[PDB]
């Protein structure tokens, strides 16, 4: 009932990659500003939108979604100075709001409402930092979902807006020096062309500046720069005593960093230029994440010779590795997620035990286990408690639990944590659904964890629509989260939810990470393909009714699996994904992902990439009874994280190579949203629209009837 647009093929766009010749006939789609690209985007949306709204389930869904998603969304309370703050979204607000109250008992008042900044909610808060005395506040503002940030400042008492403004900020830190004179932050060199998120220009030479309040940005002090290394990025932070400036130098997305420090008492007259950095750890062999310090003895969470991480103390007066003391040895199985120091000498260790979180209280001096905090199965997605705090707050979330915030007064003999707040989403009955965690072997036998959710009592006859989700990369762990959107799939679409913790992530330490990157990248596609076969063999679903979803790095995942095993799925939703594995390093911050995929500039890497690159491996099955799965690619014009050209070229390729076939009846579509980016800061209204599209696609393609 619909035909695809004619898209010019530049058959002369041939490039040589180490003796190999590859044709990129839609390379012209790499210019966001051309009239041709604009005409192409407008045309594609001209066929997608209608098709999506033509589904009577789309409105049913959006309605249901609007009611179920309408619940109070709170964040952990956190104390800065003598006041308390917490984010709160009454329900369907575009962006959450920052509240402030002088007392846990006192009345809270609005502090910062990003909602009065843009009628549609596409201006989001991206990063904030309070001054040591909690008397001054700084926050980053992002428009249309770009990573680019604008740092503004506020006076806490009275919530007065200051005139200071910092531009050209991206992937920056925010560290105030304890004297309250200024803050450290990162910026990029003023470059030609635009800088609003629609550009594809590569970000290099990020520098470290220091901004003194009450001055103009032209006056900022350059405190660190690496002109010999364009890719390095140095984030800064102050130690608990405000005496040292710790600079973590990073290159790429690997769990490793260089560690230089600066003794602020050694600076002749303060911060007037490039600091007298001491190159403590001058290499990229391991990650060193700062926890706390006592005098010159610093406590760090590291992964050095410890794939599952551990805590170690370093004395800046005797730095020799041969002298580091192990505070909390590495666990043989559990991965030490993060650590916090609270109440002067308490350590909060959060572990990942079989894709589940656990909280324990340890002693700083010896590092001995003091207490375990009971936690049901799920994850901790919120926490507050600084070294100066005498109490802690943490938020628990699961597949059927919207979230419980717990409190614990650490100044009491009996450390009994009590429930501070508990959210519930009526219209959904947890008692009706069951969560189960299984382990299935992959092509090489490696047992892989997977979560499974569905209504109780379902008969495993492969007659149920299944939704399999996954990421698989960059040391990212997919733990239990609440998702109204997905629960409506189970309840009103009789579907089965399942999440595979395939290799490439960090569910099992760096070892797990390295098991799915560079040369072992194919391991990620095998693990995920095996999870689909498992669900099909065990009776949960059938290929014709199995949908797979992934976003960003996970978009590469599903896009690649569709290419390698199209017979295994009946629907594919790839969100803002990577498709051109040959040039991803050429745009914006793509050069950073090479530590996981490699670079096509190397003849050794090229060989791995050319084997799975979604864009270069589209091919119509030779088998007559086999066609490509229905496919929906979601992208946006301001995604400066993963440029849209990846999806643009990939779709053009699909419709030409496959869409043009006679046996192809399954639609290959794309939707390019406007005024939105990679996903962070996306307004509540745009997000309701997105899921309504995704599930309208499934229901219409798999022909699923709604269940009241
Ligand atoms: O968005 C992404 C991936 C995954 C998440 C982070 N990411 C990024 O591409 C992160 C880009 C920006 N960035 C770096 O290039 N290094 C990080 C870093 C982030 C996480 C882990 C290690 C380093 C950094 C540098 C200095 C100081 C602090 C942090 C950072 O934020 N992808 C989209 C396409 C596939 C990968």
């Amino acid at each position: 009932s619909f035909q695809y647009p004619d898209v010019y093929r530049d058959e002369t766009a041939i490039q040589d990659y180490h003796g190999h010749k590859v044709c990129d006939p839609y390379a012209w789609l790499e210019d966001p500003d051309s009239e041709q690209t604009k005409a192409f985007v407008e045309a594609q949306n001209k066929i997608t939108v209608p098709f999506l709204e033509q589904c009577p389930i789309r409105g049913l869904y959006k309605e249901r979604m609007t009611e179920l998603y309408d619940y109070p969304k709170y964040s952990c309370h956190f104390k800065k100075g003598k006041r308390y703050f917490y984010f709160y979204n009454t329900g369907l607000q575009n962006q959450r709001v920052l509240y402030v109250q002088d007392s846990l008992e006192g009345e809270a008042r609005v502090f910062l409402d990003p909602n009065i900044l843009s009628d549609d909610g596409t201006v989001a808060l991206r990063g904030y930092a309070f001054s040591e005395d909690g008397e001054y506040f700084a926050y980053g503002l992002s428009a249309s979902g770009s990573d680019w940030v604008t740092i503004k400042f506020m006076k806490v008492d009275g919530a007065k807006e200051l005139p200071d403004v910092l531009e050209r900020v991206k992937f920056s830190c925010m560290a105030w020096t304890h004297d309250g004179k200024g803050m450290f932050y990162n910026a990029y060199p003023q470059q030609d062309g635009k800088s609003d998120g629609t550009e594809t220009s590569t970000n290099l030479h990020q520098k470290l500046y220091y901004h003194v309040l009450g001055t103009d940005q032209s006056e900022d002090i350059l405190c660190a720069e690496f002109p010999d290394e364009p890719k390095w990025m140095g984030g800064a932070e102050l130690s608990d005593d405000g005496r040292y400036v710790l600079l973590s130098i990073r290159e790429g997305c690997d769990p490793v960093n260089r560690l230089w420090y600066c003794d602020l008492q050694q600076e002749s007259n303060g911060i007037t230029g490039i600091l007298k950095w001491v190159k403590l750890i001058d290499n990229f062999e391991g990650e060193y994440d700062y926890v706390t310090n006592e005098g010159t003895v610093f406590t760090f969470k590291t992964n050095r010779h410890s794939p599952n991480y551990r805590l170690i103390n370093i004395d800046f007066t005797d730095p020799e590795e041969s002298k580091w003391k192990v505070l909390v040895p590495e666990h043989e199985k559990d991965v030490l997620e993060w650590v916090a120091c609270v109440r002067s000498n308490f350590l909060v260790l959060c572990y990942l035990h079989d894709v589940k979180n656990t909280l324990q209280l340890h002693d700083l001096a010896t590092g001995a286990l003091l207490k375990i905090f009971p936690l049901e199965v799920g994850s901790v997605v919120g926490y507050s408690g600084q070294k100066k705090d005498t109490e802690i707050f943490y938020q628990f979330t699961s597949f059927l639990s919207p979230g419980i915030i717990y409190h614990c007064d650490l100044t009491k003999e009996e450390l009994e944590p009590r429930v501070f707040r508990e959210v519930t989403v009526k219209g959904i009955d947890a008692s009706d659904y069951q969560t189960v965690q299984i382990f299935y072997p992959s092509k090489d036998g490696t047992k892989i964890p997977m979560f499974i959710v569905h209504k109780k009592g379902i008969k495993l006859d492969g007659s149920h629509p299944a939704f399999l989700y996954g990421y698989g990369g960059f040391n990212i762990s997919i733990t239990p989260n609440y998702s109204v959107s997905r629960l409506i799939f189970v309840r009103h679409m009789g579907g089965v939810l399942a999440v595979a913790n395939i290799r490439g992530g960090g569910e099992y330490g760096e070892t797990w990470h390295k098991g799915g990157i560079l040369a072992n990248k194919q391991n990620c596609f095998d693990d995920f393909q095996c999870a689909a076969e498992y669900l099909i063999k065990e009776g949960y679903t059938s290929p014709k009714r199995l949908t797979i979803n992934g976003g960003s790095n996970g978009g590469l995942l599903v896009a690649t699996c569709a290419n390698q095993r199209p017979d295994l799925f009946g629907c594919v939703i790839a969100q803002v994904g990577v498709m051109d594995m040959l040039k991803f390093h050429k745009y914006t911050i793509g050069h950073a992902w090479t530590t996981d995929y490699g670079c096509s500039d190397s003849k050794q890497h090229f060989e791995w990439l050319i084997k799975y690159s979604p864009l270069h491996n589209v091919k119509l099955p030779e088998a007559d009874d086999i066609q490509y799965p229905s496919m929906l690619l979601l992208t946006a014009d301001h995604d400066d994280r993963v440029v849209p050209l990846h999806s643009l070229k990939f779709i053009a390729t699909l419709q030409y190579i496959v869409g043009r076939s006679r046996k192809q009846n399954n639609p290959l579509l794309i939707h390019v949203d406007t005024k939105a980016g990679h996903g962070a800061g996306k307004p509540t209204a745009k997000v309701i629209e997105e899921v309504s599209d995704m599930f309208a696609f499934i229901a219409r393609c798999l022909n699923i009837d709604w269940i009241p």
